[PDB]
DNA sequence: GGGGGAAGGATTC
DNA sequence: CGGAATCCTTCCCCC
């Protein structure tokens, strides 16, 4: 089996450049402003010029202006990045049939019935890696290996504007030389946990006992790391369909007043329904982020689809159920819809 | 014991 | 310090 992985480079910031070439060369920073005050939000993306000075996704806009006060701060425009993304996907879908769109900027192509030999694949990369830019002017990275995971790991290493292959021999070298923190699916919390057990390489997962491991990262996660280490990881490429659509907003003031919240919650719902498009959800969750950034949320599932009217109706019950089962003040409130018909 | 889910909390990105 | 979506873990009804 041969998996080819494409990943659009510094995507949001890269699109704002295609749309405004002048920016190419200068530090660009796409961010999300909440509203509580001027320049209050987080950074979503930054091109490499901005990154090499310490600006990366996740940090406070304030903390970034204090580093590159003279950088171009642009507001995020997801609807645009989504359309540009959709065109390229369709552009990718002309190489394989077996295709898995992971996110707005990633995709896995099972280029197996279209190719052989790694060399034959690599070439296919430089190809894809070139039609995209010809037609859309976007630069991407390609990674290719035996399974989904190593193909990604490859692309991570080989970025930016790269292409790279990890044959079966190189995989073996990695299963024992690569930091676990760098395995897809593993994050800060689970990462800073495997240490507490004495694991830093995929290979370690074989030493530790299954029950010990199973109890810090989880049974699913555990089985996942073991499989990669035994080199038994092999998941078919496929589809993936949004199983949930929702929206959350930050209120100008943290509050516990049902009347104050209601308007923000209703804005979330109306926005949510628009995105639902022609999909009927049978479940709904009200979601709230406390001021210490916790997330609490109550939902209800229905034996049939939900109408905006029922949605407006039920959400208020859920918003209360919450306000009761807890004590903290609310900062952000929103809704999520799932179990589509 | 465990299927089959709904409901609640935690993570990754 | 923002926001979207998924991912895991527990509780329940019952054969
Ligand atoms: N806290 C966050 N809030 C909003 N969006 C975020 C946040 N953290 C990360 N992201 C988004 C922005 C990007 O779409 C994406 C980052 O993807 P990434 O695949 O790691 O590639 P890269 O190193 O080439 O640059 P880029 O990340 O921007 O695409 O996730
Ligand atoms: N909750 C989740 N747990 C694990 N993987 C997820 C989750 N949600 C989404 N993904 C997957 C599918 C996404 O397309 C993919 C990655 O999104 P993304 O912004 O690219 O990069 P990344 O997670 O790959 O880390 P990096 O910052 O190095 O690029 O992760
Ligand atoms: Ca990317
Ligand atoms: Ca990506
Ligand atoms: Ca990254
Ligand atoms: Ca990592
Ligand atoms: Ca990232």
């Amino acid at each position: 089996m041969i998996v080819l992985f494409v990943d659009f480079d510094y995507f949001y910031a890269q699109v704002e450049e295609v749309l405004n070439p002048s920016l190419k060369g200068k530090p660009v920073v796409v961010c999300v402003f909440s509203g509580r005050f001027e320049d209050s939000g987080a950074v979503a993306t930054a091109n490499y010029e901005a990154r090499k000075f310490g600006v990366k996704a996740g940090i406070p806009i304030v903390e970034a202006k204090k580093i590159l006060p003279n950088a171009v701060y642009l507001p995020m425009r997801k609807e645009v990045y989504q359309q540009v993304s959709s065109r390229i996907m369709n552009l990718l879908r002309e190489y394989s049939e077996k295709i898995e769109i992971a996110s707005i900027d990633e995709a896995y192509l099972d280029i197996s019935d279209k190719v052989r030999d790694y060399r034959e694949a690599y070439n296919l990369g430089l190809e894809i890696k070139n039609k995209i830019l010809e037609k859309e002017k976007i630069t991407v990275t390609v990674g290719i290996s035996k399974n989904k995971v190593f193909a990604k790991i490859a692309a991570d290493m080989a970025k930016p504007n790269g292409i790279k292959v990890i044959d079966d021999e190189e995989v073996k070298r990695l299963i024992r030389e690569l930091d676990i923190a760098d395995v897809p699916g593993i994050g800060n919390i689970t990462a800073e946990k495997l240490k507490k057990l004495g694991i830093n390489k995929l290979v370690d997962t074989l030493s530790i006992e299954f029950d010990k491991l199973k109890g810090m990262i989880g049974e699913a996660k555990a089985k996942y790391l073991i499989s990669l280490a035994r080199d038994e990881y092999n998941e078919p490429i496929r589809t993936r369909v949004r199983k949930s659509i929702g929206r959350i907003v930050t209120m100008k003031r943290n509050s516990r007043n049902l009347e104050e919240i209601k308007p923000y919650l209703f804005r979330a719902i109306e926005e949510s329904y628009y995105k639902l498009d022609k999909r009927i959800p049978k479940a709904i969750h009200v979601v709230a982020v406390t001021e210490d950034l916790d997330i609490v949320s109550r939902g209800r599932t229905f034996p049939h689809g939900i109408s905006k009217e029922t949605a407006y109706s039920e959400s208020v019950k859920l918003l209360q159920k919450i306000l009761e089962e807890d004590e903290r003040k609310i900062r952000r409130i929103g809704v999520r819809f799932s179990k589509f018909i």
